[PDB]
């Protein structure tokens, strides 16, 4: 998807509650789960790559952080 696709789609679940320019893991959970199934198959790399990703350890993650999430998770 494009980054404006993925921008819609970040900035709705991340309204749901909290700093609405970041995403927990438990929205990103259901975003995937509904958004981008096929992309939790088979064993996840999601903990290490959102680990790895929220760089200040507050448990959330930036648009930015998010788009190289689905780009890694994806190969
Ligand atoms: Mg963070």
């Amino acid at each position: 998807k494009s980054p404006e696709e993925l921008k819609g789609i970040f900035e709705k679940y991340a309204a749901k509650e909290g700093d609405p320019n970041q995403l927990s893991k438990e929205e990103l959970k259901l975003l995937l789960q509904t958004e981008f199934p096929s992309l939790l198959k088979g064993p996840s790399t999601l903990d290490e790559l959102f680990e790895e990703l929220d760089k200040n350890g507050d448990g959330e993650v930036s648009f930015e952080e998010f788009q190289v999430l689905v780009k890694k998770i994806s190969q």
